[PDB]
């Protein structure tokens, strides 16, 4: 309908800021560099939808080479995370930009398009599952210094 | 006792722990383990007593994203297999400690790894073995194809 989806770019680094920090808190200037980064990077996609002349969601996705939980090939595309504007959650906007996603991961030859989210997040996974994502594996993260 | 990385010569000792920990085919397993044998960024050790082995740990460098971590790359365990008989011994920690050495050669300063969420066996083991948890998250994948 009517709604039109395009990659990011410096002109419209502004919007994808406002979303991106609803999604990753984080400092402006700290945001900016990594996505001036994310722009250069081929192995990285990051996409917005515009409803008019608004920014409504955006989606960043990477192609890993290194081994992704649950996955049964190598690479694969990855879901780094999608944000919706509330008021635009029924507009099938979230489909729009997978679908978009996943075309861009096919040209690197990728047959799976895994994801993640924080294990408190059930919303996240109802959408997951919505967007056609299955749950393959839970798991734990952990850390220590060696210097 | 004897920690050595795994060779050519010690691929056969390797998978046949290595596969007790992950499923795959004997071909799948092998056509990775002589890849693995040749990438710089990837460790894999073998523990020996008398002369057998009884024990294995793989890690790596990874240098795309890992959740939780401060610092990109990281060390990163992928996992540690010990045969059921010396689970009481601490061959697990002198794994990790050669490992850390391991990590240490290309200036990495922290050490990340995972494990199942129903894997309460393995939390305490990351625990005793030094690590903190990070975070817990559930993974996802569909079909391009
Ligand atoms: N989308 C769901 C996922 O969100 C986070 O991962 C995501 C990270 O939070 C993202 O990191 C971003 O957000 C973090 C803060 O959370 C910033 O510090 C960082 N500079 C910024 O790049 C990173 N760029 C992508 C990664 N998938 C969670 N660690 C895991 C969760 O499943
Ligand atoms: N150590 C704990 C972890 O074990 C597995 O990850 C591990 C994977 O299972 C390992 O993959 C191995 O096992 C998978 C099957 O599980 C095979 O497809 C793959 N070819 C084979 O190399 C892969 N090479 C390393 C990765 N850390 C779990 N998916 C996650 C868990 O936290
Ligand atoms: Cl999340
Ligand atoms: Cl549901
Ligand atoms: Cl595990
Ligand atoms: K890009
Ligand atoms: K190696």
């Amino acid at each position: 309908q009517g709604m039109n989806i395009k990659p990011a770019s410096e002109a419209s680094l502004k919007d994808w800021l406002e979303l991106r920090n609803k999604l990753w808190s984080d400092s402006e200037a700290s945001h900016l560099q990594e996505m001036h980064q994310l722009l250069a990077e081929k192995y990285a996609l990051q996409l917005l939808a515009y409803s008019d002349h608004q920014a409504i969601a955006m989606l960043e996705a990477s192609i890993r080479f290194e081994y992704v939980n649950g996955t049964e090939t190598s690479p694969v595309g990855f879901l780094e995370g999608i944000y919706v504007l509330p008021a635009h959650r029924r507009s099938g906007v979230a489909t729009m930009l997978i679908r978009q996603a996943e075309v861009w991961a096919k040209q690197f030859s990728c047959t799976e398009f895994a994801s993640d989210a924080a294990l408190d997040n059930v919303i996240s996974h109802a959408m997951h599952r919505s967007l056609g994502f299955q749950e393959t594996e839970k798991v734990v993260y952990f850390s220590k210094k060696i210097d």
